[PDB]
């Protein structure tokens, strides 16, 4: 048929074409026929000029509220005259022009990801609007370098291009939490036309850290005489996890013997562990449990730890002076080397500060005579006489090897008879 | 020394040693020098027989209670006479007997386990207790067959066995939540002594499913003149996790349209689509857009399911009748052929049912002639006499092909001069 191409957005008297020249109309019967659009709309948007017969422009076309995404727009033009009524049809092509830049509804968006996602997981991403078609319309989508993230750009059944964010490698929080990227929008127009968004993605905490201790195992060495309230060990454990699921308490493992937990305590939020009671290298000289590190995930990651405690001997016990046998009363006829009574002693202690010796003061007429390791018997070492001295009271002292060394005294009474 | 072997747990009178032969005393002398043990515990557990000289046992001894978990358990005998005094000594070694089984302190042990923990990562486990030592102590820890848990069994620096169980490789709450493992510790006696425990291990869930739709897309075709409030489609998905972890709920796309949001709408629990609102085949002919599937997990993880929802024609239009210009008043004179109005139809249904007829009744002297598509002018067929007639009203009749078939009555008044 007859078809007039004019760009959209044409200003106002823009010339289309001769329809009156086109539909063979004479020229001098312009003012009679009366050559009139037909429509309101069309009335709005086109006008015949009465002197020349060309079709004008009236007021400018937009196309894209014509006709939207069609990928030609082509409307029918109707005119009227009048002597003889007459109807004549010729239609307009509007060309689209690149008058719209790409532009995303939102220009920041922003996604919350967890750092569990499996890698292949597909996030929608809002695609940029370009009201033109064809050529004219968005032709590509790009996404800036990141490391983690793909695009993968998706083709409908029109020709519409979808953007979709690809997780491609596995995500953790514990090594970088935020990822500002730029994604871009590009139509293919002469200049092509553009426009980008800001797409940050914060990645949320997933409790995937156990608390880890500084070292693998830790080994202390305590004298026994250490006081009560006295720190062994601070304990030190990280946990890079946020919020409570980096929340680290210390305790003891569950089936920690009721023998640690009296002499050792542990606090939960320091880690100090501190000494609750009297040690003593004599019945015990070592101790070994395990401590554990809990955070206040759900559920929780556990770490556990050991602990050695090796104790280190003190000269905390002076000898015991056990008298066996003991005669009590004597008479003054008994010859010299007589045993008087028997003496053992002991000393708990270690090394030289378990090692005894045993003594009596030099003027009384006593001797003291050792057959075996630790053992002593008093025997007399020389005459008595009962009218001299009718009873003794005999100070037996031993002595360790510590420094300073402890002594114990103990008096044997004997009388003469 | 003097060395006398004699087995814990011995009754009462077991015969130790000939002391009093070791120690070179006159048989003869038994009643007078009075042979004693020495110190109330062994006064309370060994006693000399007076007419033979034996050590012999007077209360059984335990050596567990007595030494432990010492190697050599020796104890020095200490013996006193009277006439005179004299002390003595003598070792007599206590020999273990495998009297104790391995025993757990708790035979039930019970561990949860969270879903994600790393493999490595170790837990510590209660060591059976046998109070014997040397060979007849613990010698071996055992783990029933399983999948991902093995036995890390330690030696101390002493020769203790802690068992502790690694975790070798990941674990997966959604194919099997429950393990049920013995643990068997044995001793190394003759025979061998041993005993069992149960150790129930349950896996605690993470978030780590997202949901999972029954089809990755569905595409669905709807007649435009469905009712509103009728089910398109129900969406399915699945969530395996346990708990809120595993709980579905259904939604539009953040970024959906408000066109779409309008029409349509979704429902959170059953994922039942249902339709809100008129469609129409000539305004809009299809719809896509995204709909997502979050568990309740924290954090959430989300899938979303493409779908795209085709609109069929109805025969919902019938033709509308515009008529561009109408003469209104003619005079009688004019000759058949005259023009008397333009008429222009449209029908927006596709196929057979945009299709237009028009028609007139036949016993009018008017008839329709046709030069466009879709376009009639109606004309003069015969001749005219205002005394005959001096009005018309001519009724038109425009029909669409739809079954059934629509139709348009206008009409057009003319008066005649
Ligand atoms: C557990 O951690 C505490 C605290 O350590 C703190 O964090 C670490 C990473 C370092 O930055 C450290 O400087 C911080 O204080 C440890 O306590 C500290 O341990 C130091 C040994 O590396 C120790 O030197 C320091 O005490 C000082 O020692 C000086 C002599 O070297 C003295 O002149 C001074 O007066 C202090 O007495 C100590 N500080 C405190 C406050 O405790 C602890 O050792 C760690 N535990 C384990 C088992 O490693
Ligand atoms: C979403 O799921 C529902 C419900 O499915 C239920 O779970 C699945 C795993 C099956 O066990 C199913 O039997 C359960 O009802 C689906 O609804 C059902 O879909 C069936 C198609 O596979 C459909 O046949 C059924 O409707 C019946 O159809 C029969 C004729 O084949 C009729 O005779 C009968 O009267 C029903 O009209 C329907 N049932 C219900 C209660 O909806 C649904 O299709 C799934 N959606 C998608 C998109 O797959
Ligand atoms: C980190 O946690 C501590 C301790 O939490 C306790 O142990 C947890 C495993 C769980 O059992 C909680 O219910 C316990 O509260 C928090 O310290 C507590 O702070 C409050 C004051 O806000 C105080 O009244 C409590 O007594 C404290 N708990 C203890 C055991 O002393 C601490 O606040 C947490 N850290 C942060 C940053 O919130
Ligand atoms: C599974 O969840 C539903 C819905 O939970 C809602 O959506 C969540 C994502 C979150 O926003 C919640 O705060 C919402 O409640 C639960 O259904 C709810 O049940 C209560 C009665 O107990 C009812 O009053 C609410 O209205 C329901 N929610 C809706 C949206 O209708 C349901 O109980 C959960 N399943 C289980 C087994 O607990
Ligand atoms: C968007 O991208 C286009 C081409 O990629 C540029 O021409 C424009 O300047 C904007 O950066
Ligand atoms: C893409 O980059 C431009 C700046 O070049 C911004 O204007 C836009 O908002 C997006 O960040
Ligand atoms: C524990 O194991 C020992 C040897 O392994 C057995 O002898 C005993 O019967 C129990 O099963
Ligand atoms: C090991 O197995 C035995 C049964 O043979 C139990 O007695 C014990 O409690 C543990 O289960
Ligand atoms: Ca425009
Ligand atoms: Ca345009
Ligand atoms: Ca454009
Ligand atoms: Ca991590
Ligand atoms: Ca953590
Ligand atoms: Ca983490
Ligand atoms: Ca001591
Ligand atoms: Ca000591
Ligand atoms: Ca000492
Ligand atoms: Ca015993
Ligand atoms: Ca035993
Ligand atoms: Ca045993
Ligand atoms: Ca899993
Ligand atoms: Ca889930
Ligand atoms: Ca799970
Ligand atoms: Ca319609
Ligand atoms: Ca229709
Ligand atoms: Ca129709």
């Amino acid at each position: 048929q007859i078809r007039y191409p004019v760009p959209e957005e044409s200003q106002e008297g823009t010339f289309v074409g001769n329809v009156a020249q086109d539909f063979l109309l004479d020229t001098e019967s312009l003012s009679a026929r009366r050559l009139q659009v037909a429509g309101e709309v069309n009335q709005r948007h086109f006008r015949v000029d009465l002197d020349s017969g060309a079709l004008l422009i009236k007021n400018p076309i937009d196309r894209e509220a014509l006709c939207g995404l069609s990928a030609s727009c082509i409307v029918p033009l109707e005119f009227v005259t009048e002597g003889p009524l007459e109807m004549y049809r010729a239609e307009v092509e509007i060309v689209d022009v690149n008058d719209h830049a790409p532009r995303f509804p939102r220009q920041q968006l922003d996604l919350e990801i967890g750092e569990a996602a499996p890698p292949g997981q597909r996030f929608p991403l809002e695609k940029a609007q370009d009201a033109d078609v064809g050529s004219n319309s968005i032709s590509s989508y790009r996404l800036s370098s990141n490391e983690h993230f793909a695009l993968d750009v998706k083709k409908r059944s029109d020709g519409s291009l979808v953007p979709e964010l690809l997780l491609e490698k596995p995500l953790d929080r514990e090594k970088q939490s935020d990822y500002r990227l730029v994604l871009t929008a590009v139509d293919g127009g002469n200049p092509p036309r553009s426009g980008t968004a800001e797409l940050r993605v914060s990645v949320l905490d997933v409790n995937d850290n156990a608390p880890a201790f500084q070292q693998s195992s830790y080994r202390i060495s305590v004298l026994e005489s250490a006081p009560a309230g006295m720190v062994l060990i601070q304990l030190n454990a990280s946990d890079p996890d946020l919020g409570p699921s980096g929340n680290v308490t210390f305790s003891f493992s569950g089936h920690t013997p009721d023998r640690v937990r009296n002499l050792f305590s542990l606090h939960p939020t320091t880690g100090k562990l501190t000494l609750q009671g009297p040690l003593d290298f004599e019945s015990e000289n070592y101790y070994e449990f395990d401590v554990r590190a809990r955070d206040g995930g759900s559920p929780a990651m556990e770490q556990h730890c050991s602990l050695r405690v090796d104790l280190l001997d003190v000269n905390d016990n002076a000898p015991h002076i056990t008298v066996t046998s003991e005669l009590g009363t004597l008479p003054e006829s008994a010859e010299p080397g007589t045993v008087v009574a028997l003496i053992s002693v002991q000393d708990p202690d270690s090394g030289s500060n378990g090692d005894v010796s045993l003594r009596i003061p030099d003027h009384l007429p006593f001797a003291l005579k050792s057959a075996f390791r630790n053992q002593f018997s008093l025997v007399t070492a020389g005459p008595l006489d009962r009218e001299a001295r009718s009873s003794y009271d005999i100070m037996v002292t031993a002595s360790d090897a510590g420094n300073p060394p402890l002594s114990t005294h103990r008096t044997i009474f004997l009388n003469i008879s």
